[PDB]
């Protein structure tokens, strides 16, 4: 309540906090959105943002690593600079913010690097008008480039960024206010046919690319209603005067688990190999650099979430049915909330583009970067919540494994 | 010439005795059209063939063999009674009378029989009419049934009835005369596949039998083109509401030898086994009980046939691409002519039923009986045209193994 | 509470009423499970149910019609034998007892029958143990036959049969409790192709039941996740040797409303009508002579269940999914709630024919049946209620309009 | 024979012309051959013919026109410089000489311009050595780029260059040497499929391509057993996370003759359309600027070429199953000679490039035009072969319209 130093107060502080510095995150998220850039290739996002942490005063209190692990990742990170002779808590926020090509930032990623930098934020203000002994607490803000395309969580979890992390946020803007959204597990494959070039003389390779394609769509009868099978046929041969010796088809699958992947990802050997077996031709099928692994929730962790950003005025009910953040949710107990910015466009579409970068969307995205910096205040001044949070993560890696 | 007993004069006896004989040979041809029965199932023109072979004045002097192998295969044999103290001559003469499913002799196969016995009482009447010691000859008549479904002559092999025969005739009516015409190697396959009947927990049987429909749909762009590949269906689900946990597909491919046969075959067990693989059912590839050969021609035998048929006032340029025969002439020379019979109509047609059976048909079938027996009369009294038949015989059998 | 004649009161002698004819209703399910009948063949069901509201005591105080608009469909009627000189609620009770060919009943028809029964009892005896005068009800029982194929309530609709009900009800054993579960509606279609039977001079009917198959396969891609297509190939091909002039498929297509369901029957049409101008063959598109509607769900009928089953012990969260309940459902309103029967085995299974039969059935059978009969008593002395029926249902209505 | 000045002295005269030659003519191929050049991009080769004929001695007696109607064509023209107050012959001569892209001259096409230019030099000179008065005789030469790609012949007779001319001569080195080879018609076609990229509001238009695929694969049963159907999906889809809007495929079909190709290409329309119609999507079929005819034969010059051949020791029994030569034998009689040069290699591979700029192919292609010259001189010097030669031509053409 009213009383001096409640958490009721801090929450207070990290609103304000934000909302002091509104001015300058919407100048982060127009300088992102502007200047839009795609998988890796996010240089003056990278510039931006690492100066954005470098500039924040007192300047070098957060300490930026650009650069880490990543040519346009980056990690910032902030604590109270104090000390007692016992393990501190490490809260991380994850900014993306590569683009989509053509079309510009029609995912919003400016927007989520925008939310991440300001819940962070607004912890250390939370933190830093608190006197006495502050709670051992080290806010991490982790740069990472590549989810369209990539998986550069997946690069930084490979680093071992996420080792020492004991719970982590993010935020993406979509088309309703949910704490958790179904994102499904991915897996990537590239198959390529292998024929021979008097047509009675003739390996078809285009044969097996079609036969390959008619294997699968049968198939679909039989998938469990929650599966999903995308593909194109990228070569299909150059000139009709020639029996076509070479085919390339690209498909990805989607299944709510990993286990559920495997089987998906068999049957769809099966359809691709026997395609081989009926052309005589031969078959390279390889798989993606990295899969993609469904989000974990976390009830403790979600339940409390919501409780903040209903007091902010947020009504509870994505993008794309799969992310990079579901690996990391495999190894750090998080939450991936979407909301609501002020538009009916969909994800991945131009109309999106025009939203999140307009005026109308940074009063939503300032808006649940309070309730992540008021989440984050929860786990640190709640034992309960975090042991609560950690018995959830436990339970459900056991059924995904 | 006109002298004495010359191969001229016998051939005109052969000619003379066919058409004394033109009456019960025509009611020959009629009993078994009026009667249309299917493979093994022929009794009546079992009968009938075998007592009009016992009938033959004067009685019992063929020496007839009902039921022999077969139920309704029959065996009759002449040769001059006489003696001197070097092997005989041999020579087959073959009846076929099984007719089609509802359309009656569309095949004009009792025309088959007449041109069989014709042929062989023409061979007999010539010799008969031969004083002095006369060479010496068996005239062998068998009765081949279940040409068109079965392969009765296949059957008459595996009883050994070829394994003493010099040379065999036959004739086929059709639309044109040929003293020879490309007839086929065939592989008959019955395909089943079978599956598990929540369809995700659910193994398609008719996917697999309509993926084995593409996987061969386009591979014909690559069969070499004499190839034939035609099938069916036969059994593609029962209900909508279960899963089709079993399929059956009905094929025959077609060759022009027996090593393309094979390479055909093979490539259609790969289009099989790949729709199991694709469905993930189990498949059951089970070949006919008998391969169709293609027929050997006789370049020997085909000339000097061509030479008989001409003085007949016959001029030369099948129905099914495949037949039994060709079984026959891999093991014994043998020609195989087709015979115009005074109709336009197609073979395995209505049509052809009319003209198998009309008084018109009558006259070109005892014609080409004519051409056949003078040709064996050649076999008889040309020793050189004896081991040009079988040098003609030997080679054509090297390059078909 | 303990009040005079109250509500509560009513309810306890509908649940007594029920429990003392638990033997004779016992023996209903059994006489129906016993003897297996099919669609428009349940002449033995027909016989015992209708002889079972005849010896209800008094006799002929359940004004029974056997062969009521079907052969083997019939109507019981009760009301208390009173009047004074103002419109009677028409309470709906349905009876369904064909079998499936083969497992017998694997749907527990013979458990809708009994639970149909019972809450009809149970209502009566409730109003027959009522003093003074009891409100103007008529308790009507209605036999539907050929629920799984045929939909007997739609040819009883048709007859006007449900014109003069104000609310109806039925239960169906499944494997959990469910006051109402999504059943879609149902498009049946028949397909068949025409040719003409040299193959360069064929059309080949099978080629179009293959090319419909593939584009009905390639198209699930593109259909919503909640749409259904499931179809075989009932005819594809005699022999081989002919090119087939004759091809049958048979389809069904389920969507959760009758908008969807039209978009989906088109597209399916679309692909139908393709395979034909592919191969030349002429096509015959039939629909089923009913579509099945989807049940519309009543918000207040449904909530008012679940409070009476809570007392009753039932814990709450189908088999076909699609009813002719649907249709009934859109003329009165209705709720046709699910209920588990002590086994683990599926629906349309023979291990649930012998759940439907078993001893432990009885109690789950009876005990939802009791839940019935108390919701009907809420209807007859709740005016609320009954208008807040008719809301939901006339808002439900305007949706799927 | 020996007389003073005969026919066989003439074609004699036309031999020892082509020998004294053969040292030019070899460099002429050679300059053709080791520069290879595409379709209407021949400069080079149109440079090098060129000047061959303007630097024939004397200079100028060959009127040559380059940049004839085509940039890389051209015209030369001979005729004994004589007149006497009856209409001229005409006699036709065409050299090829574009190559295949990455192998070259593998169609030796160089040899087909040296063998034209090398006959109407052998003609020349023949005419050249008569003294008296010379019958009225034009020799004409055309250089006819792009016959492997676009048909610069019918770019020729749209521009009216064998509307004069009474005879036509080219050959074309292959396998065997026959004066006649069955080159069929030709029809190009490209297919684009348009669609509309949430997936149940998508048009898929690879599931238009693979739809068209399959529907022209179950086609091949019932074609023609001479027809030839060959084609790619160009365009198959460009990412997997969009629905392919667009797609892409080139094919061609060939059959014997104008009528039948009409019938093989309104079938494939109706398999392209039906994929439009399955898959929703609209589609455009554009055919090939122009359609390629079948070769006509002409008797009489066909039996006058073998004639002129065996005395040169020709033995008689192609590359692409259609030449833009066809439409050219369509308005002018012609023929079309195909003449082995040394070599086992195929058309249109690496290794026959190899036999085509050989050493060992040069004594082939001067033997070869000399036929062509000798032919040449016996319908300058026999009425009743060129008008057998137009009758033939007149009967010929009936029978294709
Ligand atoms: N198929 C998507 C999946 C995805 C990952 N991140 C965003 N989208 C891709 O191309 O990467
Ligand atoms: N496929 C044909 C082949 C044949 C043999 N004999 C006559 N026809 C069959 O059913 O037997
Ligand atoms: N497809 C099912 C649908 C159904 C209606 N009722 C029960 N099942 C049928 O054959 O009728
Ligand atoms: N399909 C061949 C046909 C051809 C014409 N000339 C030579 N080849 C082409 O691409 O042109
Ligand atoms: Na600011
Ligand atoms: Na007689
Ligand atoms: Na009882
Ligand atoms: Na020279
Ligand atoms: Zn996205
Ligand atoms: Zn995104
Ligand atoms: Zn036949
Ligand atoms: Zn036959
Ligand atoms: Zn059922
Ligand atoms: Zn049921
Ligand atoms: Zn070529
Ligand atoms: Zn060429």
């Amino acid at each position: 309540l009213y009383f001096q130093g409640s958490l009721e107060l801090l929450k207070l502080r990290s609103a304000e906090c934000i909302d002091e510095a509104a001015e300058r995150l919407g100048a982060l998220s127009r300088a992102i959105w502007s200047q839009p850039e795609l998988a890796y290739e996010e240089h003056h996002a990278h510039r931006v943002l690492t100066h954005f942490f470098e500039r924040e005063p007192p300047a070098a209190s957060w300490a930026v690593q650009p650069h880490y692990q990543l040519p346009t990742a980056f990690r910032a990170e902030w604590e109270p600079p104090e000390a007692r002779a016992p393990r501190p808590l490490h809260l991380g926020f994850l900014c993306e913010y590569d683009a989509l090509p053509g079309i510009g930032h029609a995912c919003g990623h400016n927007l989520i690097a925008e939310v991440g930098a300001a819940a962070a934020l607004g912890v250390r203000g939370a933190l830093e008008g608190l006197p006495r002994p502050p709670p051992p607490v080290k806010v991490v803000v982790l740069g990472t480039p590549a989810e369209e395309d990539g998986g550069g969580k997946i690069d930084l979890i490979e680093a071992g960024a996420f080792t020492n992390l004991d719970v982590v946020f993010m935020a993406h803007p979509s088309q309703e206010n949910a704490a958790y959204l179904p994102d499904m597990a991915e897996h990537d494959v590239t198959v390529k046919y292998y024929g021979k070039a008097y047509p009675w003389e003739g390996l078809n390779a285009l044969d097996a690319a079609v036969l390959a394609y008619n294997n699968l769509s049968v198939f679909r009868q039989q998938m469990k209603p929650t599966w999903r099978v995308h593909g194109i046929i990228k070569n299909g041969g150059v000139k009709p005067n020639i029996i076509p010796s070479y085919s390339e088809l690209i498909y990805y699958f989607r299944a709510p688990s990993m286990k559920e992947l495997q089987v998906l990802t068999k049957k769809a050997e099966d359809c691709f190999r026997a395609a081989a077996l009926a052309s005589g031709c031969t078959v390279e099928i390889k798989g993606g650099a990295h899969d993609y692994y469904n989000v974990l929730p976390n009830k403790s962790l979600w339940k409390a979430y919501m409780e903040n950003g209903r007091k902010l005025g947020i009504e509870f009910i994505g993008p794309s049915g799969s992310t990079d953040f579901g690996n990391v949710s495999f190894v750090v107990p998080g939450i991936h909330p979407y909301f609501h910015i002020g538009s009916n466009a969909l994800n991945h579409t131009e109309q999106y583009t025009e939203a999140a970068g307009s005026q109308e969307a940074q009063f939503y995205t300032l808006r649940t970067a309070k309730a992540l910096a008021m989440t984050a205040l929860d786990v640190i001044f709640k034992p309960e919540l975090l042991e609560g949070i950690r018995e959830d993560f436990k339970l459900k890696l056991q059924e995904e494994q």
